[PDB]
């Protein structure tokens, strides 16, 4: 489906997600988004608006990332990422989120 | 699971989905319940009470559709049915969604 | 990830998910938790705070188990974990509950 959207306005549709934005490139997992003063990884596992594996390599380690699940958000200190992983720092300590889990992951830029 | 459950009543416990029916016909990834007066594709990724591939190809193009999600649903007019994706025209934009989010998709009779 | 944190402690961040314990064994889909006065098999498709295919084979069948969701929870007794599913009686009816949205299972010890 993402293939021939690169430059399509995309937009998560869940009210705590507030991602809008257009499309830039895409992976086969994930998707690349421009939200402005934002840049997201959008998750292909997830709901999107709109109107090579990976791109998570784009992410800025130690940056403050929000992470946004199908039913909250995880903000805090980018660690890794792994293979199957997101790992974020809040407070001391390690916050593990399994990929499949990630709906978008956005930092600014 | 769902193999030898044809003919048993099934619903979704979750307060936000309506599906109560029998279970008619089971696929690999997903079956076809028999609500009264509307059908739907459950998912064998979910939550369901119980008392070849794939079936989705049962469900009507162009017609109105409710797509449930584990946490909300999504209702328009079903645009396809893809591989890995279900596509529903909400206003005048597409909604994409993963199928592994994909609870049940019912329509009516 | 959790390969090498065998006796780190971990815990849910999510409100309704009342896990803390110590990581004492870990297999590629799961990893077990000592909660003190229970065990759980968390999932690793899961958020988990930290500070041999399965160990559901621990889970005592004929328990009363708690299935944590990301939206909620199942209690009720185990019948059986299949290969996918996880099967608890709940009133006098059989609820499934996929292993991809199961997030912990937990029971007394």
């Amino acid at each position: 489906f993402f293939t021939n959207k690169i430059g399509c306005n995309v937009s998560s549709p869940l009210k705590h997600v507030d991602i809008v934005g257009e499309i830039v490139e895409e992976a086969v997992y994930n998707f690349l988004i421009d939200a402005g003063d934002k840049m997201c990884v959008g998750n292909k596992i997830g709901v999107w608006k709109v109107s090579r594996k990976s791109l998570y390599a784009k992410v800025p380690k130690g940056i403050g990332v929000t992470v946004y699940l199908a039913n909250g958000r995880v903000q805090g200190r980018l660690i890794d990422i792994g293979v199957y992983e997101v790992l974020v720092e809040e407070v001391g300590d390690i916050i593990y989120i399994h990929k499949d889990l990630v709906y978008a992951l956005c930092w600014p830029k």
